[PDB]
């Protein structure tokens, strides 16, 4: 423990963009990570598992691994009692809502499906008026697809390969609904991609990995963002180190408490570091928890009552469509998505879906979508300090408008083509839509409510939020593009102005 000019909590999009600039403004900088650097070979002498090999590094200190959502009835077969580890994917339970999150150094760009895309101006200009769309969309947003790497598929290749036959079937589908699709950028190398088909380079994205992290391919924010603030010499990253206790100290600056543990969650030490200028980079869920707790045990006593509101799921569904036996979607799915379903006009009938590759790895004739919905309803975490633990007020019936909306779409596809939904992926109970998970948590500190219109902290100076707590509820598209756009932004002026 000691002093650090700023410290970072964090180590995802927002948290990586605020300290390479940090850094480059020359202000050293310590990231605080409460999971792993993945970069050792583990027992297959790969870093990450496969979605049909799960072990312990899959799950984030839980006693059995877990079919990838919409899998169960084909990867069940694999799943496996485990040790509680300090592993990649952290499914958060809730009373009604399941959120999953990345645990490591990378956020949740480790297990993510690596789309990157901009949100729709007029969308932007509807959920945060008060913010300048004209640098976001000229300045920020390209700088932010530069140094995420982005690229996009080659269109020859999509259209040849059997490893999108699942993604042209949908298309087709579709289509037939005169219903259109975009291709989706990526931060997923696909240069790479079509040497892995052609048998030249590892496989990763065609062995079947994603969701518990890729070990080759993915351009996740250790190799980009967090290599160049490392790269600076004014930030270091420390791991296994969560943060649990904010205070502002007597004289100026923040001090906080941080846990040390070992990867099987043994407690080593726990330390006192103080600051000059903290950003906190924790997530939606990690930086809503910390400021909750802070202002609900008087550390934070002048935070403001719109902490921990605002939250939304980014209207995420899943369902899933039963082809004709005619429509195969093959037994070799790409687990990178490339192409969506872009019915989104801003209307509260609008969906963003895109097509799903699935891992099962045998033909299943089945269509699988993440739709991305707008619904108007939110949620509230609030403190309980019973268990010192910030729970998420949200019910299962606050998801109907995008269920429905999600329906909606889903059943013009349908009736152009004569087809079903599966009614049986996601449990015993006949669900067509799944409405209650989340992968893309937005809200908690939203911008300008709980912050200024940078992500200052209302009540405090010095004091920042840098992720996807900012985003009130609500993108209409992959969030991560527009997290680290806005943190671009957000720090740029931050520096300027305070530091
Ligand atoms: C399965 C899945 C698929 C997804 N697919 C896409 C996609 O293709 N495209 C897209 O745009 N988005 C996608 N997302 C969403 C995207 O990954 C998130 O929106 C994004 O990672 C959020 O960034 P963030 O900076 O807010 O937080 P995160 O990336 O969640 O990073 C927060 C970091 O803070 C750490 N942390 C938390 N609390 C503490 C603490 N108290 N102390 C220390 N460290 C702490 C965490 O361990 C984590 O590393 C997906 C997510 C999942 C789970």
């Amino acid at each position: 423990g000691g002093y650090v000019p700023a410290v970072v909590i964090g180590t995802g999009y927002g948290a990586a963009v605020s300290a390479l600039r940090l850094g480059e403004a020359g202000v050293q900088t310590l990231m605080l990570e409460m999971g792993q650097l993945w970069n050792q070979p583990g027992p297959d002498g790969n870093i990450f598992c496969g979605m049909l090999n799960p072990d312990k590094r899959s799950s984030w200190f839980k006693n059995r691994t877990e079919a990838p959502l919409g899998s169960f009835l084909w990867l069940d077969v694999v799943n496996r009692n485990i040790d509680p580890y300090a592993g990649v994917l952290d499914r958060v339970n809730y009373d009604q809502m399941s959120v999953y999150v990345g645990r490591g150094v990378g956020g949740g760009s480790l297990v993510n499906g690596g789309m990157a895309v901009e949100p729709k101006r007029s969308y932007f200009e509807e959920i945060l008026p008060r913010v300048d769309s004209s640098e976001m969309y000229d300045r920020y947003f390209p700088r932010a697809n530069s140094m995420l790497r982005v690229n996009h598929i080659d269109t020859k290749w999509f259209e040849d390969t059997e490893w999108y036959k699942f993604a042209r079937v949908s298309r087709e589908q579709a289509g037939k609904a005169g219903l259109g699709t975009v291709f989706v950028p990526n931060v997923y190398d696909f240069g790479y991609m079509q040497r892995e088909a052609a048998g030249e380079v590892p496989k990763s994205a065609l062995a079947t990995e994603v969701i518990y992290g890729n070990n080759h391919g993915k351009q996740s924010l250790d190799k980009t963002y967090l290599a160049a603030a490392l790269g600076t010499g004014k930030v270091t990253i420390q791991t296994l180190h969560q943060v649990k206790t904010i205070r502002q100290t007597k004289d100026g600056g923040y001090a906080l408490t941080v846990e040390q543990k070992d990867t099987d969650g043994k407690l080593l030490a726990t330390k006192e570091i103080s600051c000059r200028y903290l950003f906190l980079g924790a997530g939606s869920l990690g930086s809503t928890e910390l400021l909750v707790r802070a202002r609900d045990t008087g550390t934070l006593p002048n935070l403001n009552s719109e902490v921990g509101a605002g939250w939304g799921p980014n209207g995420n569904i899943m369902t899933a469509r039963a082809n004709h036996m005619w429509n195969p979607t093959g037994a070799h799915q790409s687990s990178i998505p490339a192409l969506g379903i872009d019915a989104w006009d801003n209307s509260d009938s609008s969906v963003w879906a895109e097509i799903a590759p699935m891992p099962a790895g045998l033909e299943t004739w089945v269509s699988l979508y993440l739709a991305i919905t707008k619904n108007p309803q939110r949620g509230t975490f609030v403190y309980d300090a019973a268990t010192d633990r910030a729970k998420l007020n949200w019910t299962r019936d606050q998801n109907a408008p995008a269920v429905n909306a999600a329906k909606a779409l889903f059943d013009r596809i349908n009736k152009a083509n004569g087809t079903i939904y599966r009614y049986d992926l996601f449990g015993t109970q006949l669900k067509a839509f799944a409405d209650d998970f989340c992968y893309h948590p937005l809200g908690g500190c939203v911008l300008g409510k709980a912050t200024d219109d940078y992500g200052r902290v209302a009540g405090y100076k010095n004091l920042y939020v840098t992720d996807g707590s900012l985003i009130p509820g609500s993108v209409g598209v992959n969030p991560f593009v527009t997290i680290t756009a806005l943190a671009e932004r957000n720090v740029e002026r931050i520096i300027k102005q305070d530091v």
